[PDB]
């Protein structure tokens, strides 16, 4: 075997205030490829079937014909219960315009937060194929989001993901972004990313849902340069996707996970033996200098933690990160803390194309398990971290969603932004399927979480495929 021993992990809980960061190591990450098989043409899937998202039909419906929809989150509480209001289900999505001239892959800097609603508890025979979502439109008033950036030079602004907390009964945590780009789309000045809070009121009658408020935006967090990488340290830094939750182990407190980057100057040779995570005599180890020479120093993802410094939840303090992937992958996005069986699962999304040199894995969801919000997190499924990937041959090149390589599974980029719901249901959006780009919700799927491993449930729905955009409420608010 050419694949190394994975770095062991205890699941041990630390104090949330402790400077301890669990490492998603190269030796961990390399288990994905190790666990895989060389696909058997006509087979274009290397992944264990248990870790594969089933194939989404190319005839998928739009969520709305007039809107591009991608990152989505439900109406929820700090317990991650999904909430209906007066018999209505409510979701929030990043939205953009398909006919405004810009292509799907440049949608990001034009993103606005919209909402959709529909009646809860409708059976499949009465739900339309597109999930029956009614477009509510833009959640925030024009210009409310961009106020945070005062007078700075900018060539666009956008609203990026977070979460909705019913508590003005509704708090929308999200990422305000500002960009200053030239002709070629190079940064004149480093992008600005600020985790913000806007409060408003959901209202409904028998015929619709609507909101008021969200007029006054509260800036909460931007990178410090000590735990989380600033624009000045790295023009291509990431800082976004707040998930706000209560840890029952820590009442009187409210916490937040979010995507960050390790705070170093871009190009620093700052990876250690810890990030590689080999045993000394493992024949399949790697040399640190060899790894840093490959350019893996440009891949320095982390998941951060913050805690409310008041009851108002209007003031937040940074804690040390709870997970790094230094020299493994530059993106750990939309992190969430999922409570099951008295355990803590950290789920986070990542891209095949953001892996460091010498490491490889699919687009989809990665999971880690521990005894606390800050653990020596155990990477799920063979100490790999992969929970659920798009069907992918890791023995062939990635391609891109705008340029599909026909040596590669045409559904390698079929879904992204996997969000884990109560009972292990997973919602996501469709990126590329063959020539077609989605901007629409994927079929909901279901994973059975079983201690250190997970299984895609193929008895769920249509051989694992539930309804398009099936994001259901558990609880009335
Ligand atoms: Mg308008
Ligand atoms: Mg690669």
């Amino acid at each position: 075997s050419g694949y190394p021993i994975p770095t062991p992990h205890s699941g041990q809980a630390y104090d949330p205030f402790a400077d301890f960061t669990a490492k998603w190591t190269r030796a961990n990450a390399r288990q994905i490829k190790a666990q895989s098989h060389v696909p058997v043409s006509p087979d274009q899937n290397s992944l264990p079937l248990n870790l594969t998202m089933p194939d989404i039909p190319a005839d998928f419906p739009q969520t709305n014909p007039d809107v591009w929809v991608w990152d989505t989150w439900p109406l929820a509480d700090v317990h991650g219960n999904q909430l209906s209001f007066q018999g209505w289900e409510v979701i929030f999505s990043l939205t953009a315009d398909p006919h405004a001239g810009y292509v799907f892959d440049d949608r990001h800097v034009h993103a606005r937060i919209g909402f959709f609603y529909r009646k809860a508890g409708i059976p499949a025979n009465q739900r339309p194929i597109d999930g029956g979502w009614i477009y509510g439109g833009h959640l925030f008033p024009d210009g409310s989001s961009v106020k945070v950036f005062g007078n700075v030079p900018m060539t666009q602004n956008a609203e990026w993901s977070g979460g909705a907390r019913f508590v003005n009964n509704v708090s929308l945590y999200y990422t305000a972004t500002s960009f200053n780009r030239n002709a070629q789309g190079g940064n004149i000045t480093p992008p600005i990313a600020i985790i913000s809070r806007a409060d408003g009121q959901i209202q409904a009658d028998d015929k619709h849902v609507w909101f008021t408020g969200f007029d006054q935006h509260l800036p909460l967090l931007a990178p410090d340069g000590k735990y989380y990488q600033t624009g000045q340290q790295n023009e291509f830094f990431s800082f976004r996707d707040p998930y706000v939750f209560l840890d029952p182990a820590h009442p009187g407190k409210t916490f937040m996970v979010f995507e960050g980057n390790t705070a170093v100057q871009r190009g620093s040779r700052s990876c250690t033996e810890a990030d590689l995570g080999y045993s000394p005599n493992d024949p399949n180890k790697e040399d640190l200098n060899a790894v840093m020479d490959s350019g893996a120093i440009y891949q320095m993802a982390n998941v951060g933690l913050a805690v409310a410094t008041n009851d108002e939840l209007t003031q937040w303090k940074f804690l040390p990160p709870i997970l790094s992937g230094n020299c493994v992958n530059d993106q750990t996005e939309r992190p969430q803390i999922y409570l099951k069986d008295g355990k803590y699962y950290l789920f986070t999304i990542s891209h095949r194309t953001t892996y460091a040199a010498g490491v490889d894995g699919p687009d989809g969801v990665y999971g880690f398990v521990g005894d606390g919000i800050r653990s020596d997190f155990i990477p799920l499924n063979g100490l790999s971290g992969l929970t659920l990937g798009n069907p992918t041959d890791l023995y062939q090149p990635a391609g891109a969603p705008y340029a599909l390589n026909p040596n590669q599974n045409p559904r390698t980029f079929q879904s992204y932004s996997h969000y884990v719901m109560p009972g292990g249901l997973v919602e996501s959006f469709i990126d590329a399927i063959g020539p077609r780009r989605g901007g629409a919700l994927a079929p909901t799927v279901k994973i059975n979480i079983n201690g250190t491993s997970t299984i895609l449930d193929r008895t769920y729905g249509n051989a694992g495929l539930g309804g398009y955009g099936d994001i259901p409420a558990n609880l009335p608010a």
